[PDB]
């Protein structure tokens, strides 16, 4: 057989698993071992977006699940526990396992139980693991996937950083950024029409203050999975190139590519060398996923600029939108205050401030000044103040034709923004009204609901 | 030119074509030949699913069409007949043909006619062939695709088994498993929203008693096509690895991968070595296709277990659902009896038995016992017997909150199952009522239609 | 660093950019240079289909944008101008640029402004460039993408022809071929449900009198991009094979393939050797894109037939439909005449003539003769003349069952063609009525609207 390094030697090893985006250290071992893996399924509510809860089903309490790292030829004794608070039964299929279901029929586990099975890791590579419990699509859609690395016997070449990034498509009853606890939507899942496409199980999981880091001159290896369930990732790094891309345990290694297709259920190891400082964006280049459904992660490189290689500036809200900023915690706070019935004007203003970035600032500027004759001002805007109800209709339904703002004529087009939720329009407009010497007061989600219902 | 082995020699050869999932024997020849291919288009109703008929358009009476096997450098004299019962005209485009339309403009054939054209097979490889008659998408969607192998002059390396598997997406007016003769749906086809995604033209075409077979230690080569028309396959083998994947006649060979993307209209040769016994599942790992639309095929390996490689069990209904069992012939029978107006309680019970597997058994068990305090029993269930109408609402619309069943409290969640058709809910519940000392009687499709219409 | 050929030498070079489908000449240079690129964003209405206008956003006035050609190790001084008639701000992200946003944060440009940034071209290859202005998906969907080639220092091998072909998916408020100025549809874009999938920004951009050309024996290199925003191309050449496919600046080169997957935002260089004359069709083999949404381009090879390689005929309307003919200018004319209120019977007849090809001729023949007993005649048809209103219902809703036409019984099936627009049915039927000794008169779009509204 391949990976035939004889029976386990040394002492049994209790595998150290890591939560995303971190990876366990290299096994750093010259002999095959008995590796004991203990993984516990937890079902739990987490925020899939600010003020949006979802009941995830997880391996080890995270999406993706805990990272497993073994050596080709190891004997893996796999213990799957299902937490007693679980409502569903669960199991595991590991890609790279030689045997039926990749472990599925020997890991079937009711709430409060444990199952175990043993496999030899014959196949070197990076592999997806996921739940394989009927209905399989529902279990995977809820977050039940992760990566197992089977190292080659000599180990992978040393790098400065190893990170763990996994794409998933998600199906909520509600629309993108519609607030509240969102049920799984089986109709959207069967139709392959996700409301969110994410890295590491949430909007902003790898942006702002949760960006991945490295320094100019350092090597980064990223273990990249695609849990699906349904989508194929046009996986891409903005502003850089992959030194290498290797799929699963394939003999083929592609070098010097920027855009690579990762199948649903697929995985790849990519290598990046940091050359110049700034934010390097990992996306699904099926662009509405990256820029309208959440599929953007950041590798932030710190170090000296090299003007001979790139003379230009770090990214801002023009490219990264409301994910340029460290976090949108103000949106979470305002959503919680709406639920409690304690929502203040200032709660709305700080939420609107976070949401205004990119969404409105690309044309009206971060300071609401616009560009005289080209983009009208929101700062001290006579037009805004004259009719707050018209302002709600402009965000929902757009505006075109000649207008006069602060003594100047505009003859341009503001596209409609009907995909903004009622709370988002209300918070953005309350921010604008309470900024730049505008008249203050507030716009409520309920105000916007009535305007949406009759344009 | 490539494949320049001079003029045909020896005797003209009448090509032996095979129906899926079988392949013609290796050409086993050292000289180029004149190969005469005779292929006849037949339009005909076949079962796309149990009790679901569809009018397929076929090359040779099967989906995919008859497998053609020639040698690089052969002169192929291609005869396309259109059966006189056909309503549409048809033609053929073979990938790997050097010339306009791959044969399309010289193979255009009205019902009851024959066309012929000659081509030299310059290009070694595995290639899709399909109909290229306006509207091309409708002809391909109805089943008009297959494979032609152009062998290299020295032939392919010998293996124990060669099989023929081809994925297709299908567009019915009705929903998945909605019974009756289903028309082609052009709106779903243009939208790329298939109701079925299949191997070899039907649900269960390669599962249960129609699984592919091999023995521990044997090599299997699978000629894998993707007829589309629209989908890209994340083609994957559960519990195993491909020794090799080679696309069309590409110089590139990928080795040691589990998950590979097959383009719409693409084809690949994969090689598998059987290591341990059990069912190895070929899927489109765009998981709702594999587990909700029919895209699952089985390679069943018989032979000695190796507990050093895999300690675990063969797959069952937890993973393969209602395709674990040899066949669902009882569903076909019950559908026929509904049409005839002769549907008996026992017809419903045997259909419901087949459908209960995985769909209900994953939580309630194959024997309806459930798991005390975790999954309530369907066996001798006081709760079921108290209100059969409530049971219909529970399958369609789900159940949550505290209930008491056979003296025990449950506080859990049964997801809704509204994608089940009225006949499916009726048959499953009639099976349950007539099992495990439950009260008997029956639930009709019409009973379920009324409950669906007002939750 | 890679591409470390020292500082720029010689004179600064003003890059010569080309409009699709042409490519600038090889740089033909042994030293690294300072290359000045000047690219101007223009927003403008163009015909996305005959009689269908769309407001495109373009780099250099075309979709795809102007082709840029530099050498690995060049210092590129990039000048982006935004035309003063623009309503939106714009920027550029070039794949293959080493630095944040690929130029995005240093190229942000309001209407009537200019931005500049400098980069070293470290990475050899073919690369997509696109707008990266919030909302990024809307800018790319409107046409803001093109290719930059970074040549290897020794240059690419010489070929007879170099062409520029770029796929895009497009989202109109109206359905496919619905006439008038079509707004961008954000709902369809987010759902990844394009109304058009095109090469070079229009239906027929590379068909008929706009086909690419070469001669038997000549080599063709095609720089193939996929601007997306959302779709992955099953990129395929009908009737031929690619000698080579190379993605971006990848070390991997695939040889001898017919079907290759291009990611959203991806690019590839393909090489084709012309062997036999005729039309070679470039498609997205996700077949409803190629044959129902516009994703078909033609490489027309002129030269001597070789009956030893391919005995068959050039393509016609059976395969290429209404794109076999040089152009459909008559449809543009009839649409303009409807807007003006000057629409004549002859305007309708010539538009219907263009649309009848393939759509109706595949079964009824180019001369309306049909095939006695199999396809009924439209030529001198007693059945057509007896009830023009029934003829409208037959095109929209199909026809089956026994009929008698010109003394012969037919018992067959004409599929419904409800995806035809009201003007298309009206023009086709007016063409038929004014041909082949039929009674004349006309059918109006308004006649068809009333029949569609009550079958
Ligand atoms: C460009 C792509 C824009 C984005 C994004 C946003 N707005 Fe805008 N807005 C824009 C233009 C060109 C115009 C004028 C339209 C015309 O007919 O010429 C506007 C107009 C407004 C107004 C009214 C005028 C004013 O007070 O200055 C308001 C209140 C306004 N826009 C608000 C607004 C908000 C809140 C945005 C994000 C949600 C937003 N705009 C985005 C161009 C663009
Ligand atoms: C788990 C994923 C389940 C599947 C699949 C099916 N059912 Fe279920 N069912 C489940 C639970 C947890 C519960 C209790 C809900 C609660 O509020 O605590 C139920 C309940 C029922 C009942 C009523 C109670 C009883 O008689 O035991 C019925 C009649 C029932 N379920 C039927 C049923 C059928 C027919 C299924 C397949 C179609 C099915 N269930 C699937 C959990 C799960
Ligand atoms: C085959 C795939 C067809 C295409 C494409 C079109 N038509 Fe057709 N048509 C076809 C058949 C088999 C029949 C007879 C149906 C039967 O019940 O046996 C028809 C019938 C008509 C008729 C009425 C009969 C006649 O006058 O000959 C008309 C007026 C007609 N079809 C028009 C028509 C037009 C305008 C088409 C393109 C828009 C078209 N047909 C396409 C088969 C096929
Ligand atoms: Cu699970
Ligand atoms: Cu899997
Ligand atoms: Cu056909
Ligand atoms: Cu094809
Ligand atoms: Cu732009
Ligand atoms: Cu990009």
């Amino acid at each position: 057989l391949p990976g035939d390094f004889g029976p386990p030697r040394g002492e049994p090893i209790h595998a150290v698993l890591t939560s995303p985006p971190l990876v366990p250290p290299p096994v750093n071992r010259t002999y095959p071992a008995k590796v004991i893996v203990e993984l516990e399924v937890v079902e739990k509510e987490m925020q899939i977006s600010e003020g949006v809860s979802y009941t995830f089903w997880t391996f080890g309490g995270t999406v993706p699940g805990s990272f497993i790292r073994v050596r080709q030829g190891d004997t893996v004794e796999f213990h799957l526990k299902n937490h007693p608070s679980s409502k569903m039964p669960h199991n595991i299929d590991l890609h790279g396992v030689t045997g039926p279901g990749g472990g599925a029929a020997s890991s079937f586990t009711a709430p409060g139980h444990e199952s175990q099975f043993t496999f030899k890791a014959l196949n070197e590579g990076i592999y997806v693991y996921h739940c394989a419990t009927a209905p399989v699509g529902m279990h995977i859609a809820n977050g039940m996937y992760g990566l197992i690395l089977v190292e080659p016997p000599e180990g992978l070449p040393k790098v400065d950083h190893e990170y763990y990034v996994m794409q998933g498509d998600f199906y909520t009853a509600g629309k993108y950024r519609e607030k509240g606890l969102q049920p799984f939507d089986m109709e959207k899942a069967i139709d392959e029409r996700p409301s969110y496409v994410l890295f590491n199980g949430a909007e902003g999981a790898l942006t702002g203050d949760k960006a991945l880091h490295a320094k100019v001159g350092e090597t980064v290896r990223i273990f990249v999975g695609n849990g699906g369930p349904n989508l194929v990732s046009s996986f891409h790094v903005i502003g850089a190139i992959f030194d290498q891309v290797r799929y699963e345990g394939g003999t083929n290694v592609q070098k010097n590519v920027q855009t690579t297709l990762i199948p649903a259920g697929g995985a790849a190891v990519v290598k990046f060398t940091a050359r110049v400082p700034g934010s390097y964006v990992l996306v699904d280049h099926s662009i509405f996923r990256a820029f309208n459904k959440g599929a953007m992660a950041i590798l932030k490189i710190d170090g000296a600029e090299n003007k001979l290689v790139y003379s230009g500036k770090e990214l801002d809200s023009v490219e990264l939108g409301d994910r340029a900023a460290p976090n949108m915690s103000a949106v979470t706070k305002a959503t919680q205050a709406s639920v409690s019935g304690t929502l203040t004007v200032q709660d709305q203003v700080q939420a609107g401030r976070a949401l205004f970035a990119g969404t409105c600032s690309v044309c009206h500027q971060g300071n609401g000044a616009g560009l005289p004759g080209v983009f009208p001002p929101l700062a001290k805007s006579d037009f805004l103040a004259a009719d707050p109800k018209r302002a709600m209709n402009i965000v929902l339904h757009g505006l075109n034709g000649k207008i006069k703002v602060n003594g100047q004529e505009y003859d341009s087009v503001m596209p409609p923004m009907t995909q903004l939720n009622d709370d988002e329009v209300a918070n953005i407009l309350t921010y604008v009204l309470n900024s730049w010497d505008n008249p203050g007061g507030r716009v409520s989600a309920e105000d916007v609901k009535k305007v949406r219902a009759q344009p």
